[PDB]
């Protein structure tokens, strides 16, 4: 199977949409336990898939920042600015129509992403 | 890739959700051209997944009937009653409750499904 059971496949990745709510760091610890990360949204097409599937509640994704800084990926590098992220918060999430930001201690649903099983990067 | 580009993978199948609208027979022709069929919805659970992604438009699916007669999948097997397909029409589609039906010449979006390329 390209993706784990109950994950959703889309363009060489596998996505998990949570049932539970957790804070941002706890959501990342959950994704890390599944050999994945909080969604690393790398194109506008991926964004659109996520907004369409997720349904009505806010979902954490894997971008964080410091107040006067750029948004960073989980690996600590500045991200590629595929879409605007609104608000004045430290952790990013998806809402009804796009990406916004809030404090990392708030409990939200989350999305994990990883590569499908047939992807090689060598 | 398990699925062709932009199809959504779920539980060893791939699903195509159209952006365009067609009548039911031409929708099944599109699906067949991409080595698939109009979605042969297998169960209430598969239903809940298609309902999650499809968004507000009506989408044709792979069941139809002759007047009076039981619903049949594209493959010829009679529907197994995991949920009702409502209405008075010959051709089935998904609204946001579950399945409803209409005249086959009208214009709706559609969903295709097929087994992913690693099934065997
Ligand atoms: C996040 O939530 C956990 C319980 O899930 C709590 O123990 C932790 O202190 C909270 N905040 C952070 C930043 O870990
Ligand atoms: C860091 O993570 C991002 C998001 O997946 C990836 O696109 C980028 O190539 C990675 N950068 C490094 C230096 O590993
Ligand atoms: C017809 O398709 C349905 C829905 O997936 C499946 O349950 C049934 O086994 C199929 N019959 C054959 C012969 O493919
Ligand atoms: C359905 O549409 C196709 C064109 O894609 C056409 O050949 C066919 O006549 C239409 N069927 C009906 C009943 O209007």
């Amino acid at each position: 199977a390209a993706c784990p059971e109950s994950w959703i496949g889309f363009q060489r990745k596998c996505f998990y949409f949570s049932d539970d709510t957790k804070n941002w760091t706890s959501s990342q610890r959950f994704c890390d336990s599944q050999d994945a990360d909080l969604a690393q949204v790398e194109s506008f097409q991926e964004l659109n898939f996520l907004l369409r599937y997720k349904g009505p509640s806010d979902h954490w994704i894997g971008l964080s920042r410091e107040q006067g800084q750029p948004w960073k990926w989980i690996n600590g590098t500045e991200w590629t600015r595929q879409f605007p992220i609104l608000g004045a918060g430290e952790c990013a999430y998806l809402n009804d129509k796009g990406a916004s930001s809030a404090r990392c201690y708030t409990e939200r649903k989350w999305i994990c992403s990883k590569s499908d099983i047939h992807v090689g990067t060598k």
